[PDB]
Parts: structure tokens; sequence; C-alpha cells
């Protein structure tokens, strides 16, 4: 009933939000996909084809040249003066891909030419204007005129002293196998602010189903905390953990429920309040009542202190002062003692020159008590603002304050659309700590996906891959509502044939795996006919990718890789004729979401790369989860798997370092050719050195490290992630490839080289990677659950030595992992 209230309100405040993303906006409402810029620290051919030439123009552009220029380099070709055409209306799209450069970006910060040049492929671009470049996507004016719809006594709370309490009533609606496997159950009541419990659990009693009710549970039975209403910050919860004693013939958690102690108009909740918990799908209501006074209770927030407080200070230098910017400059907030935590909450007013130390000052504060919040917000208001990335860590559940969280979104708004895209999956994750459905986050997401429609895309996915979290289910169901709400009639549109594309995938994969023996390509036509009727119907862009825009399946392409998982390889004709066709992997029957995290984590290491003008030539390949244990992958051309390479070679000759390289011959039979493959497979295993040492992939073998034709190196089966006990091996025939001889040569020098700078370069953001991997603790992945998984991640990152000290490590890692010809070399 509150409820009801919160959700209207929120339809309100998203009315309000698209208010400011007119349909007319051409920049927030384009229609098209953007193709990602990566900002990078020479030269390139691009083919532009232009309307009315027979051949396109192909010439050499400045990578750092704009697209902007670029367009009329182009014009420049075809005009002999451009006067008479408006530079405006013209775009460029890359071929193929209904994606749109930017104007004001280098060539060489897009992505696609990244790309183009790692594999040393043709950029091809297509000249044209806006009124001809496809934005079926685009919002309309009935989008935006259409309305929001999802899928008295007053105490203040300072001066209440009515202790804590409600009566655990009832559950209603317990299923018939648990009225045969348990006798009792048992509810543990859990009272949290900033995810920490202020007190120790109280339990109920251990109660049976009712007299002549098996679908009841009867306690009736009051709960008292040691703990007044004035001592609770608004953000308190209570967390009911249902239990059941197994009858004869450890008693087990069948349920968690969460309950704001106040609503979010600051109200403490009075009166009976219903919980859902879930266990399949069945739905228990709990009942919980509170007390219920003639007076409604609500929360005040303290008066503000407008004091500003510079200038004259103590300036004292007794190693204090160092010892302060020891800690300023140390790694993370992570494994930092109570006694380091006073010394900074004191000299806090010193730091307010390091933005970025925010977080550990306000990790180090004593408490969250009313009295104290008036000096904390006077801090917060008065301090300088934050890097984007360093405010993500307060989005995690450790600061749950909504002065503090609100704040770091207006920090957030700072960072690019091309940046938040690949951190979307911890943005996600983060809205299970915002108590309210409203919040400045979730405004934050939702208008920039209106802005932005990878954005949009990527959150849709995220999104529905949450609602199977069974505790914050009816959460992310409203996020998703709005969402698909505010995207308008042709975003919707286009990710139902998405949702419908993947579900038939799923069902030809399911019964591909049913199929037993030879008949399984049989089984595969015939299932993929009902995919080959659904584009007969429907043009549907690709889900991985959906600048690609599929119209058909090609048949006879079609396959099912050999494999205990038995992926299927669909193949399809790409809509524009310009465009090459598109080759995807459909993987049933594991959870790939450790894969993606893996990918991202690889990924994140390139960009940090890159930043500093490092390019260790990394395959960066896509993953998407389509639903549970279920997704898409991207596959990589002309690569195979270590083990398939040393299998061919085996056939003939018998030399162990010879075979990577025979195989890298054939792809590049010239000197040259050969020179730049192996290149690029020492600058690609160095990078894979540092991010499996770091990320702890410790699984790897023949098939888990694959390598491109190009020279190119990467991993596929992420099997094991942040794994526990030479982390990476290195064998004779790398070597051989990396030296380009049996004996070694400076070649090997510069592999070194780069695996400490690379390495160097990323403990430089331990705090980052620390942050992106806790905001992904909630998400359920197995081998992530516990703040001391990443202790482990940390511990590999070894960030209190210099990057003198950390080079010697990691060389030593290097001569570990070639384990008995590492005699051959000099350390
Ligand atoms: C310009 S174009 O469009 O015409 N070319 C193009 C474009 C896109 C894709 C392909 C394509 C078709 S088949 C393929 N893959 C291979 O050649 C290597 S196999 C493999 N590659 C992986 N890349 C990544 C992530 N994962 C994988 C993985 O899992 N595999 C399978 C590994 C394996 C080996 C042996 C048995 C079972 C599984 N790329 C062409």
């Amino acid at each position: 009933a509150v409820q009801n209230d919160e959700v209207a309100a929120f339809c309100q405040s998203i009315m309000k939000l698209k208010t400011k993303f007119p349909y007319t906006d051409h920049c927030t409402n384009p229609g098209y996909l953007l193709s990602p810029v990566t900002v990078q620290r020479a030269s390139v051919k691009v083919s532009i084809e232009i309307e009315g030439l027979q051949l396109p123009v192909t010439f050499t552009c400045d990578v750092s040249s704009t697209v902007e220029i670029i367009i009329m380099q182009a014009l420049c070709w075809v005009h002999d003066d451009l006067n008479q055409v408006d530079v405006g209306s013209y775009i460029l799209k890359v071929c193929g891909q209904e994606e749109v450069l930017q104007n004001n970006h280098c060539l060489g910060s897009h992505e696609h030419i990244q790309n183009c040049r790692k594999w040393d492929t043709e950029i091809k671009l297509q000249l044209l204007t806006l009124s001809a470049m496809c934005q079926n996507l685009a919002r309309t004016a009935e989008d935006d005129e259409a309305p929001v719809d999802l899928n008295r006594n007053i105490k203040e709370a300072w001066t209440a002293t009515e202790q804590l309490q409600f009566t655990v009533y009832a559950a209603h609606g317990i299923s018939s196998n648990w009225v045969s496997n348990y006798e009792k159950y048992y509810l543990i009541c859990s009272l949290s602010h900033n995810g920490k419990d202020l007190f120790k659990p109280i339990q109920s009693k251990k109660v049976g189903t009712y007299k002549n009710a098996a679908y009841l549970i009867k306690w009736d039975e009051l709960i008292i905390f040691p703990i007044q209403i004035s001592q609770l910050p608004l953000e308190s919860v209570l967390h009911l953990t249902l239990f059941g004693v197994l009858n004869q013939s450890g008693p087990e958690a069948l349920g968690k429920v969460s309950l704001t102690l106040f609503d979010f108009k600051r109200f403490l909740t009075c009166g009976t309040k219903l919980a859902y918990l879930w266990t399949v799908m069945e739905r228990i209501v709990l009942q919980v009542d509170f007390p219920s006074p003639a007076f409604d209770i609500i929360y005040t927030s303290p008066q503000i202190d407008r004091n500003i407080i510079q200038d004259k200070l103590e300036t004292l230098e007794s190693d204090i002062k160092g010892k302060l910017l020891d800690i300023i400059h140390r790694d993370s907030s992570f494994g930092l003692s109570k006694e380091d935590k006073v010394f900074l909450w004191e000299n806090r007013y010193y730091c307010l020159k390091h933005p970025n130390c925010l977080p550990k000052i306000l990790a180090s504060a004593p408490n969250w008590k009313w009295a104290n919040l008036a000096k904390t917000y006077s801090l917060l208001h008065q301090w300088p603002p934050l890097c984007p990335l360093a405010a993500l860590e307060l989005l995690d559940a450790k600061f749950a304050d909504q002065e503090v969280r609100s704040l770091a979104v207006s920090w957030m708004e700072a960072i690019s659309d091309d940046e938040l895209a690949d951190l979307l999956p911890q943005f996600v994750q983060a809205l299970k700590y915002e108590i309210y459905l409203n919040s400045s986050l979730v405004r934050f997401l939702l208008s920039r996906a209106l802005g932005n429609i990878q954005i949009a895309h990527s959150l849709y996915w995220l999104l529905k891959d949450a609602l199977h979290d069974t505790h914050f289910g009816s959460r992310y169901e409203h996020v998703l509502g709005a969402l698909l709400s505010v995207g308008g009639k042709g975003l919707r549109e286009e990710l139902s044939k998405q949702m419908k594309l993947v579900q038939l995938l799923g069902g030809v994969a399911e019964k591909v795996r049913q199929a037993s023996g030879s008949t399984r390509q049989v089984v595969l036509q015939k299932s993929m006919e009902r995919v080959q009727s659904f584009f007969l119907r429907n043009k549907c862009r690709l889900p991985l990718k959906p600048s690609l825009v599929a119209k058909e399946l090609n048949i006879k392409s079609c396959s099912f890789f050999s494999s205990n998982a038995m992926p299927l390889k669909v193949t399809m004709v790409n809509a524009d004729p310009l465009g090459e066709e598109i080759n995807v992997m459909f993987k049933v029957g594991e959870d790939l979401r450790q894969d993606m995290l893996a990918l991202q984590m690889i990924k994140i290491m390139d960009k940090i790369w890159l930043k500093e003008g490092l390019d260790l030539r990394m395959v960066i390949f896509r993953c998407l989860s389509t639903g549970r244990d279920r997704g898409m992958v991207e596959l990589v051309p002309a690569s195979d798997t270590l083990r398939k390479i040393q299998v061919e070679y085996g056939v003939t000759g018998s030399f162990k370092d010879k075979p990577l390289a025979e195989w890298l011959r054939k792809y590049n039979p010239s000197e040259e050719e050969y020179e730049k493959a192996s290149e690029n497979f020492i600058y690609s295993c160095a990078g894979c050195c540092v991010a499996t040492y770091v990320l702890g992939i410790c699984d790897r073998h023949n098939d888990n490290i694959m390598l491109r034709s190009t020279g190119h190196m990467f991993h596929i089966d992420f099997g094991k992630f942040l794994g526990h006990a030479a982390p990476f091996v290195l064998t004779s025939d790398m070597a051989y490839v990396i030296n380009g001889g049996e004996k070694p040569t400076i070649r090997f020098q510069l592999f070194v080289d780069l695996c400490c700078q690379a390495y160097n370069l990323i403990r430089k953001q331990t705090n980052l990677f620390l942050n992106l991997l806790s905001l992904m603790i909630p998400s359920g992945l197995p081998e992530l659950t516990s703040i001391q998984d990443l202790k482990y991640v940390r511990d590999a990152l070894q960030p209190q030595t210099t990057d003198a000290e950390a080079t010697i490590f990691f060389t030593r890692l290097i001569e570990s992992s070639l384990g008995s010809i590492a005699t051959k070399f000099n350390f």
C-alpha cells in the first residue's frame, strides 16, 4: 500500500526524466548505434563508398585526424570545391554495420579502426547523409507523449525512544514436500546498515505448522532489538532468514526477506507488512506486525553545518604528514588497520588536496550515528569532485548512506558513454544497495540509456539476467519495465525479435544435444528451419553486436562444434550487401556470466595499457548470456587451439620447438609476414601472461589457449577464475617463436620488458580492479563470493612494493614458467 505509492512516484519521476529527452533532439535520439571510441595515447588506408561512384575511393588518412576532416577529405575526392554540399548532413558508417563514426573523435580512437589495424583488415566505410542512415530505432512523438507504466501527529525519529520491536506472526503457503521434509522452522532476524550487522541476530523459537493448517507456520512471537528508533540510520534493513530443521529420515536456509525500517518518504514502518520469499518459483507470505501508534514517526536529517573548513593549518611535519601521505598513496582501503583508520579520520580536513581518497576516509568513520552525520555531510559538500572510477567504490554495499551515494552519482556524470558501456554490469549489481526504487543511480542509468542506444541495449540484457536472482527479482522487474517503457516502440520491437531469436537458438541447441550420434546434423537442419521461418517474416539485429542485421540463415555454413557443450556455429547473411556474413556460437548449458567477467577484466587491462600508450595487440571478443546457462559468443576467425597445432605438427616431424612456428609460417610465408606475426605473438603472449597471473586463471592447458593465424594469442575457456594453489607456462615452441630461434635473442628481452611494464600499469590501478570485482560479488558467480576472494587478486598485484621490485618479482615468474629450458636463458 506504500509499495504502490513508491512505484507511482517512480513513474512520476520517470515521466519528468523523459521531458529532458524530446524525440526531436538528434544528439540524444539519433536512431542509430554510435561506433565506440576508446581514447588512444602514423597512418592507414581507408576505403569509402560514395553514392554515384562505381568504385569506392581508397586513400591514406592520418589516424590522428578527426572523422569530421576525414568526411570531407572524401568530399574533396569527388568535389573540386565543396561550398555546394552541406558537410553537416554527411556521416560515416562502417560497411555492413548500422553504426556511425563519431565526428569530433580521432579515426585512430574507434574500436572498429583499432581492430582492423590489429588484424591488418581493410577499413571499409560508407559516405552517406543522416536522411539515408537507418533510424528504425529512433523514439517518436507518440513515445514521448505516451505515459510511463511498468512491466496526523508527526514525531521526529531522533526524539523517538520506543525500542525497535515487531512480532513475526506467520508464513503462509508452504508446499507439501516441506510438510514431509521438516518438523519445525525458525526465523533468524538480522538488523544491518552499510551492509554490516548493527547487532547480533535474534533467532525466533522453533515452531511447526499450525493445527489443521499444513500451509501455515504461526510463531506469534514478539522480537525486541537492543536499539531505539533514534539510533536507526535511515537505510536500516531487516533480514528474516527462514530455516527448517530436517525430520529424522543442520537446518537449511529456506529463504531470506528484506524490509526497510523506513519507506521512500522517510516514515518508519508501522502496522502489518507482508513479504514474499520465493522457493521452483512458489510464493510464501511472511507477516511481520510493527507497532501502530496514533502517530507517524518520520526520519528527519540533522541540521546542516555551513562551516567551511582551509587557509591556516597545523602543517605538522613529524612524519605524521608523511604517514598521512603514505596511507593517501596506499593502493586501496582493503587491509587498512583500525589504527590507520582513526589517524586518517582526524587529519581528514588535510586530505582535501587528494579527492580520490574520500573512500578511505568514509570507511575509517567511527560510526553513522545521527549526531555525527552533520560533520560528515559538511565535509562531503566542500569535498572536490572525484574521478568517476574512484567514485564507483561509493556505490558498493559498504556505503548505504543516501547522500554519499547520490553525490557519488553526481561525480559520475563526468564519464563518457563509451567507458560506462563496459562498466554496466557493475552498475546493475550496485542497484541491490539502493533500498528505494527511485534513486540517483537508476535515474543516471535510465538517462544514459535514453541518450545512447548501446547503453540501453546492454542494460536490457543485464537487467533480464538479474531478474533470475530470487531476492531482487521484483526490484529488477520495475527497472526493466521503466527502461523498456522509456526506450520507445522502435527500440522494444527490435528487442522482442532479439529475444525471439535467442529462444529459438536455445531450442535448437537443446535438441542437437538430445540427438545422439548420426542424424544430429539432420536434427540441426530440421530444428533450424523454424529460424529460417523466423527470418522469412523479420530482419533481426544480432544480440551480441546489434549493429549487424541478419536477414537470413545460411544453413550449409550452419554447424555444431564437437564438445560436451556441443555449441552451434550459427552463420547468417548480412542485410547490407556491403557487409561480410555473420558468425556466432550459441552455447547452452554453461553459465556464461563468469566467462563474461574474465573478458571484461581483460578488456579493462587492455584499456589501461592503451591509456599509457602500451599496445599488447590483445584479442578482445564478446560474450552475452541470453538467459540462464545459455548465450551467444563471438567467434575469432582463422584461429585454432594450441593442442590442435601440436597434433597437426606431430603427424609430420617430432621437433617440440617447431609446431607453433610452422603453423605461423604456413599462414605467413614471407619472412616479413612471419616476423610481423611472431611479433604479434610476443606482444599478445605478454598481455596473456600478465592477465593469467592477476586474475588467477591457473587452468591454462593446450585447449584453453587459442592462437589467431595473424600471430595473436588469447584464452577461451575461463573455467578456473581467481584460482588458488608457475601460474602461466611458456612451452619451448612458444619460446622458439619469441626468440625466432632455439637460442635467446633481444626479442626475449622485449617480451620480459613488455610483461613487467604492463604489470606495473595494472598495479597502478589496483583499486579499480578490486572495486570492479567486489561489485560482482552479489551476482553469485561460484568463485567470487567473499571479500577474501578479492585479497588473492590484491596479493597477486603486490601493491606495497616499488615498480623496481615488482619487475624482479614478475621476471622470476617468467623464469619459473619456462620450467627446465629456463637454464638456456640469463636472469
Ligand atoms: C570477415 S568474415 O565474417 O567472413 N570471417 C569470420 C567472422 C566471424 C567469425 C568467423 C568464424 C567462423 S568459425 C570461427 N572459429 C575458428 O576458426 C576457431 S574454433 C573457436 N574459436 C573461438 N573464438 C572465440 C571464442 N571462442 C572460440 C571457440 O570456442 N572455438 C572453438 C574451440 C574448439 C576447438 C576444437 C573443438 C571444439 C571447440 N570463426 C569468421
